[PDB]
């Protein structure tokens, strides 16, 4: 038998299986427990250590995906089958996997640990898109990612409940890299260089552990893709929390008041149910907004991730940041009047108009008039063609680029080195239509070497494209620096505001994420609302 | 003995006038025509009265006294401020107006322009050399009238409902006027059913604001409006408002020793003319530049309501409008008052002095107002250019106080069933003494129009005589027809949705979309509905 293929942890023995590559084979160890079964009692409390166990646990195949929703706006179509879970459901779902090259390393090899996106409320490290095969075969690192619970058994928070306190599905994460800290060794990684990356939710969960000091001493550097802990959609406040978490439990047919029987009467309830009344909880129609998110509650984030982000010292630290050319384009399918993957979405003045008051929801009119202003070209008020670009990119600005433009900017000036990419090629496997561009969360496969997959379509110089991502994170994983040593990609600075852009051709450098717009979201719009 | 021409009988009585010396050949004029009796004493702030009838022979021979007002001294002997001072005795007795008209006098009646000067309604005079009325006569065979109105105190002092003080008696001057052209313009050769009103800055607001006022719309058929609109910020001023500065005027020179209107007004009839202009600035309520103490009065009777409120509301129909501005409307009030800003160095101001610069530009609005400016007038990969700086801050002045009131009344004209003409005028002229950065300043346009450039004391090029010429032929190619264009690039219609105008320099016609658009909307769609939340 394969002595490579086992491995003993601190729980206890593992039995892994070795995968093949069009370079080579790797080790991967699948469906590892690193927590109890969130179940019965469990549910809504923070995870608790995998007790240990005797015998070897077989973790050759992926484990069951967490709760969640299943997407059902174009059943059976490639571009949103993608993102549905790919294994059955359950509440035990609190599993992670190692991937390794073959034979494992008998050096100190650098971690890279994955977190998925999926808006808080959808996410599985199961999905083939997420197939951290490629990336160990061609850069020589190990490859962690995890299941943490979204939805309500994720992030259902009663502020200063002890039954619900909220946040539990960034303990999931926590706990996970304290596994990696305790056994990635056995794996032949290396524990003093752990690079947290994730994308959207997950981006915005990476700048969580960022800004909560237990998590702090768990990795070393961050890559933050088309998300940040301080877009509007990543945290909520702890009154509409409760308001939230209190109307769902009416909606299942639970009382009222008082938490603790509230949230026994929840426990009763089959996981689906919740499932299916937990978007009746949102306050207005919207896209780009979820029911159950991280909350501000003064225990994993002690102040709001734009406070903890201007106050911070982040000396030290080296990120690696982006967005995609058209963030905007794939959430408008989900609500906004007029639009569809299956025609060109050229939607009417009065429907940009009402696609404002969804791709913004919650602001005063003259919040949204002031959209409105900024994001009209009164030469060409109604042209069609243009109202859908300008809806795409109120959307994609409001929630991604700008929020991550903050970011970056407030890092940079503030002691870190930061590195700043537009992901601009559309993949010529694409299945979303031509207008949409280059859509939310098209860059991840590319960055996974899923083009190397000789199974796909993909085209020669896509496959070299992807090489070139996967070296350039695995450099920023290893030291900081994706530039290999051109042309030289820059540090983003709030000054220079210099950033890359990622396609078939070489690096090209650029000024300013979208500085314009981003200075109407980030400075002017506050200073509206809070007068 | 006596020519005949020269000799013309009106309402009041007889009138003597000269023949003037034109490069292309005579023109009568008959200059200082008294239309009102003299506002002076007893009849200071108060309306004009007609002027009574006369025996004899009124020598009508040359320029009567300019409107008391202040005399600009910012720099002193510079030919680009002192051609806008007075060039005649300051005087209350200032109520004249003066006629050109071809010579030898028109057979059949003749179309009618007339002028309304700028000066923000504090300043300004019918005789100034750049409102020479020779050349546009003779090169196209008009009748141009130009009237002298009272200005500052004199003329928009108003304590609003009071019987002495009535506010906009500097309005009901031009208004007299018009009512003169139309009873005594055909006896020039004159014809009173098509009459023209022209003018720039104040000027142009004063034309806006006799198109809105129902006693004057009854006076003329078509306007133009050069660099100004009725419903700019600067045009007006609440009755409270002017209340407020009329009796802090008056707080200031002794008055009363408020209470009853009379007595007060009365210790003010009491106060040399000088007096009152030396004070009338400290009534500002903040420092600023493009705003005037002493301005029309919206109080339900010259102006039933705001300018804006009876432009939405008002329709437009058989009525031909001719608007624009200048290429750098800004540049020319900066260097009154804007931190960093002269006309002798380049005024490329830090962001700080910008910061500043733009409270004074856009006095009076709340912090999120200001604030609101600055983010739509920063290039935000150049924050603190000082050249883009400058250039911005220019642009913020200019669109706010000009550009935008002229494109908001442009396009509610044009939808409400008038017919709009706008243009640019970007020819910087040669002989211009502002510096360079300053661009087309605000109000150099106007020695285009009236053909300055053909005198032949003044050192033009050919080809801005050929360009004077040009312009000249535009204006009465609208008082004649409504239409600039000729009985060749075409100049089209300006419509809300098109929005299409022309720039005049030496280079033909070039049609464009849009006066400042994307600027124009922040001020005339945005930010009203902010300060009103
Ligand atoms: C494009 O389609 C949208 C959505 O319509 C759906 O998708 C179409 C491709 C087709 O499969 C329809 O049967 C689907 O209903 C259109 O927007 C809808 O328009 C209808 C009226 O025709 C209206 O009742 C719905 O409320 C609209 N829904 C949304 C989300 O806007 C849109 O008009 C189409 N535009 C075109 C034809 O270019
Ligand atoms: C440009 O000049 C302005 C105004 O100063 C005037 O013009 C100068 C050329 C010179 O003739 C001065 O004597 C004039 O007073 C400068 O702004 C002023 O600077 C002075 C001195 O620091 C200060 O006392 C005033 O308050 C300033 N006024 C304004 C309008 O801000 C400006 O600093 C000069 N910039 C250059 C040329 O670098
Ligand atoms: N639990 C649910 O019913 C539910 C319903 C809808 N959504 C939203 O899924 C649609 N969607 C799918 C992908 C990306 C965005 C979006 C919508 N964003 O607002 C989540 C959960
Ligand atoms: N009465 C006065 O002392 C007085 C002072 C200044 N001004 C204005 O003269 C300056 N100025 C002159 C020309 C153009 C604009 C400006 C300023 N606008 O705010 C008028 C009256
Ligand atoms: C893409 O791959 C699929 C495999 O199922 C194949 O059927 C299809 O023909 C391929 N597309 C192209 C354009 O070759
Ligand atoms: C002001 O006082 C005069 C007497 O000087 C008086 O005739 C007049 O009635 C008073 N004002 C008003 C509005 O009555
Ligand atoms: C230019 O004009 C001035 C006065 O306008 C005059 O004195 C002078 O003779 C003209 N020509 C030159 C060369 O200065």
């Amino acid at each position: 038998e394969d002595a490579e293929l086992l491995v003993t942890v601190r729980g206890g023995r593992l039995r892994g299986i070795r995968l093949k590559t069009p370079g080579g084979p790797v080790s991967a160890f699948l469906g590892i427990p690193f927590a109890e079964p969130p179940m019965g009692p469990r549910r809504f409390l923070p995870p608790e250590p995998k007790q240990p166990w005797s015998g070897v646990v077989d973790a050759t195949t992926f484990q069951s995906v967490c709760y969640q929703y299943v997407d059902t706006l174009y059943p059976g179509f490639e571009g949103t089958e993608m993102w549905n879970p790919n294994r059955e459901l359950s509440e035990d779902c609190l599993y992670l996997n190692v991937w390794t090259p073959y034979p494992r390393p008998t050096s100190p090899t650098p971690v890279l640990v994955w977190i998925y996106g999926g808006g808080f409320y959808s996410g599985a490290s199961s999905l083939d898109v997420y197939d951290g095969r490629f990336l160990v075969q061609a850069e020589r690192t190990v490859l962690v990612s995890m299941n943490y619970r979204v939805g309500a058994f994720g992030f259902l928070a009663l502020p200063g409940s002890r039954e619900a306190p909220g946040n539990v599905g960034l303990l999931d994460q926590r706990l996970a890299l304290q596994w990696v800290q305790e056994n990635v060794a056995a794996f032949g990684g290396d524990p003093t260089s752990v690079t947290l990356f994730g994308e959207s939710a997950g981006a915005a969960s990476v700048g969580m552990h960022l800004l909560s000091p237990p998590s702090r001493g768990l990795f070393h550097r961050a890559v933050l893709q088309s998300g940040a802990p301080n877009g509007p959609w990543a945290t909520v406040g702890m009154g509409e929390a409760r308001r939230r978490a209190t109307q769902l439990a009416h909606l299942v047919g639970c009382p009222p008041g008082n938490d603790t029987e509230l949230v026994a009467c929840l426990r009763t309830r089959p996981a689906q149910v919740l499932v299916n009344h937990e978007w009746h909880v949102l306050p207005q129609e919207s896209v780009f907004r979820f029911s159950f998110v991280p909350v501000v509650d003064g225990d994993f984030l002690s102040d709001t991730p734009e406070a903890l982000i201007n106050a911070g010292d982040f000396h030290g630290l080296q990120v690696l940041v982006g967005v995609v050319k058209d963030e905007g384009s794939y959430f408008l399918v989900y609500g906004a009047p007029g639009f569809s993957k299956d025609n060109e979405s050229l939607i009417s003045r009065a429907e940009f108009l009402a696609g404002v008051r969804v791709g913004v929801p919650q602001v005063s009119d003259l919040a949204a008039e002031a959209v409105v202003l900024h994001y009209t070209d009164w030469l060409h008020p109604e042209d069609p063609a243009r109202l859908r670009e300008a809806l795409s990119d109120v959307v994609g600005d409001h929630n991604v680029v700008c929020p991550v433009a903050q970011l970056a900017g407030r890092l940079a000036a503030q002691g870190a080195r930061v590195y700043a990419y537009v992901f601009e090629h559309r993949a010529s496997t694409l299945s979303w239509p031509l207008w949409m561009g280059v859509p939310h969360g098209y860059e991840i496969e590319f960055i996974f070497g899923i083009p190397l997959d000789p199974s796909r379509n993909y085209t020669a110089e896509e496959k070299i494209f992807a090489q070139r991502l996967m070296r350039y994170w695995a450099n920023f994983a290893r030291t900081g620096d994706p530039n290999e040593p051109a042309p030289q990609w820059p540090p983003y600075t709030a000054g220079a505001q210099q950033y890359v852009s990622l396609d078939l051709r070489p690096l090209e450098v650029r000024r300013g994420l979208r500085a314009q717009a981003c200075a109407f979201w980030n400075r002017f719009l506050p200073k509206l609302l809070s007068a």
